[PDB]
């Protein structure tokens, strides 16, 4: 259908502009779509783009708008006192601002369809919210609306939330465009998306993404596919791979590194309320954080995560034990079977389940995938849903066997409830993953495991050394290997804090000399260095010039190829904030040849200080440019849970940056 009206390049400076006449005879039956793109780069607290309103003394609360916050979050109201009609809906975090220092030009689609009772908003190809009610508002069957406007809403012959910005284009239809004809609109989006909601790991949600170069020119990236909404484990939570062969222009569909199968791969709309958005999938085991390096010498990629069993997260996790016993400076992992109180088996040589009573091999073994099998025969157990049609969630059986896991809620034989690291590898770089093994206890047969560092793994430039980050109370613990991450070793490096979550990632600034930068609880970044690859660590200094919360963020860290101003160069991705995860930075600093020391020289901001940046990826692509896959939204803010499709990529070149 052609619209009923069309218009463009309105200026919003803070002042309204009138449309009455020209549209407010045209709108007519109960369905409408607005098509709006805009630019706000400047905007103020809250402002309106678009209001329908009766501007009438005595009936301020009668008006339909479109608005905006400073933080990035859309909505609209439709109200009208007579009906008794209050509706606000909104979702946070759905805007850009600017991408290489110019104004985002954001397209907009709200669609307000009275067949179905369903308003819908989409903004930059996104559908960022979608509400039915019971008792439908027409937005123009709004008692006594007098006034079109852009930029304010009239109330009471006043302007109310007043807009700085621009609006390019604005198209009204009278119709309810279909979801079909929605994504045949025009976008002029600053960004892409390699993982989405619909895509093949069936995810709504995704955080923690990883980004890495491989030799043969592929761009690989991992991802936590989240699906219990963005919460971290206790949840069910897969780790996603996709690769691009292109310099980072297309991404093949999504498959998975690690995956658990006791419960369904189901795309959730999680609920966003404040007495349910903290439900929580609570018996389906999990991975969580991931990180990806490259080994020469085998060719192979090598990417390990964190796995929890079922009901487990960091928090409720058993610390004190590690999960295996130590037998002869051998570790075995450990097991309770159904019935039993204590872990009276341990996981031996050629997957024996083997009784530590009466120290006889059973005749259950583990397979390669954690799988139980009794005299040789797969044991399984049935696979659970979620459903919110209770009106809480609740977790079901769902009739689907699936392969007895030992780290599943209904297996007969169960691992300890705590912690482990997974490692995984691909010998195609990554179309096809291999079966993931743990990773020994490094601190101890009575200790829990270290968590991962998401993001990057070290392959040192001049050796074969393989150097994963991870970390636990009091210290950062190295993960080495020199054989292709057959075996490992760990190196100690004590930090100032005790429960810290220090994600670290590590640069080489020159062959044997690695600077690690890591998440503190002080406000600052800090940073440690090895000249000895990796053996040996320095004390902790800190970073001045980038602020963090108290809480801290997730850092991600390059070592450029290409000079920069003549120098050697390191850059820095974190949100640059001691508010929230906002401020988006790339930190360009330049190394200083005498003594190693780094000269944080630019700044480049993602978006507004304002806007959303949390967990962060970045690599240098083949061609020199830089790749961001990046959370856009504050992953702290209780306000900002559940919200799909805000990891997001970009491409920048390093002349954006300086
Ligand atoms: O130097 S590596 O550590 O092997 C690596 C890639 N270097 C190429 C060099 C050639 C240009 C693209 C990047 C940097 C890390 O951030 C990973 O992306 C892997
Ligand atoms: O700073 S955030 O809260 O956004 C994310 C911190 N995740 C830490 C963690 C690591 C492994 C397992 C679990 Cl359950 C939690």
């Amino acid at each position: 259908i052609s619209p009923i009206f069309q218009g463009g390049s309105y200026q919003l400076n803070n002042k309204s502009i009138d449309i009455s006449s020209l549209l407010l005879d045209k709108l007519s039956g109960e369905s409408q779509t607005v098509v709006m793109k805009f630019k706000a780069d400047k905007p103020n607290s809250l402002q309106a783009l678009f209001g329908l309103s009766n501007s009438k003394a005595g009936f301020k609360n009668n008006y339909f708008s479109i608005f905006m916050r400073d933080s990035g979050e859309i909505g609209v109201e439709i109200r009208d006192a007579q009906k008794g009609i209050n509706y606000l809906f909104s979702r946070p975090a759905s805007l850009w601002g600017k991408h290489k220092g110019q104004a985002v030009e954001n397209t907009l689609v709200f669609v307000s369809d009275s067949k179905d009772k369903t308003y819908t908003m989409y903004v930059n190809g996104i559908e960022v919210f979608s509400e039915t009610v019971d008792t439908f508002l027409p937005i123009s069957n709004i008692n006594g609306i007098d006034k079109a406007t852009l930029g304010a809403v009239n109330r009471e012959g006043k302007e109310h939330y007043l807009a700085k910005g621009s609006i390019d284009e604005i198209s009204l239809f009278n119709k309810a465009i279909s979801d079909q004809e929605v994504s045949t609109i025009p976008l002029s989006n600053p960004f892409q998306l390699i993982f989405q909601s619909g895509d093949s790991t069936q995810a709504n949600y995704f955080r923690i993404p990883t980004l890495y170069t491989l030799s043969s020119g592929r761009v690989l990236s991992s991802i936590d596919a989240r699906y219990g909404g963005t919460h971290d484990s206790k949840s069910k939570i897969n780790i996603a791979t996709s690769y691009s062969d292109d310099n980072g222009k297309t991404w093949s569909e999504p498959i998975f590194a690690m995956k658990f199968n006791d419960y369904e791969e189901q795309l959730v709309y999680w609920p966003r309320d404040n007495k349910l958005k903290n439900s929580q999938i609570s018996g389906s085991a999990s991975f969580i954080d991931s990180s990806i390096v490259e080994d020469k010498k085998s060719g192979k990629t090598i990417l390990l995560a964190d796995v929890m069993p079922a009901g487990i997260g960091n928090n409720n996790a058993n610390k004190a034990d590690s999960g295996f016993k130590e037998i002869n400076g051998h570790y075995y992992l450990k097991l309770k079977k159904n019935g039993d109180n204590d872990f009276r088996y341990t996981v031996r040589e050629n997957g024996v389940v083997y009784n530590e009573t009466t120290n006889k091999p059973t005749n259950y073994t583990i397979n390669d995938k954690y799988e139980v099998l009794e005299g040789g025969k797969s044991l399984t157990v049935e696979q659970y849903s979620v459903d919110f049609d209770s009106g809480s969630l609740r977790e079901r059986h769902n009739g689907k066997q699936v392969p007895m896991n030992v780290f599943y809620k209904d297996s007969l034989f169960k691992v300890t409830p705590t912690n482990y690291i997974a490692m995984t590898t691909s010998q195609n770089r990554g179309e096809s993953w291999e079966q993931f093994k743990l990773l020994p206890p490094f601190l101890g047969e009575k200790h829990n495991g270290t968590y991962l560092c998401p993001g990057q793994g070290l392959a040192l430039k001049s050796s074969n050394r393989l150097i994963f980050a991870t970390y636990t109370s009091g210290e950062l613990t190295y993960l080495i290997s020199d054989d292709s991450g057959q075996t490992w070793k760990k190196s100690s490096a004590s930090i100032p804090f005790k429960n810290a979550t220090a994600e670290a990632q590590m640069v080489e600034l020159r062959d044997g000399v690695i600077r690690t930068f890591f998440r503190t609880t002080t406000g600052k970044i800090a940073y440690m260095t090895s000249r000895d690859s990796g053996e040996t660590w320095s004390k902790v200094s800190y970073i001045d010039g980038i602020q963090q919360t108290s809480y801290g963020t997730q850092v991600s860290a390059i070592k450029y190829s290409q000079l920069i101003d003549g120098k050697e160069a390191v850059i820095l991705s974190t949100p640059n904030s001691r508010s929230g995860r906002k401020g988006g930075q790339l930190v360009v600093g330049l190394v200083n040849k005498e003594d190693d020391s780094i000269d944080w020289k630019y700044h480049y901001g993602i978006d507004l200080p304002s806007y959303g940046y949390a967990y962060s990826a970045i690599t240098e692509l083949p061609n020199h440019h830089i790749g961001v896959l990046f959370e856009k939204y504050d992953s702290w803010s209780r306000n900002e849970l559940h919200l799909s499709n805000v990891v997001q990529y970009i491409d920048l070149e390093i002349n954006d940056l300086t």
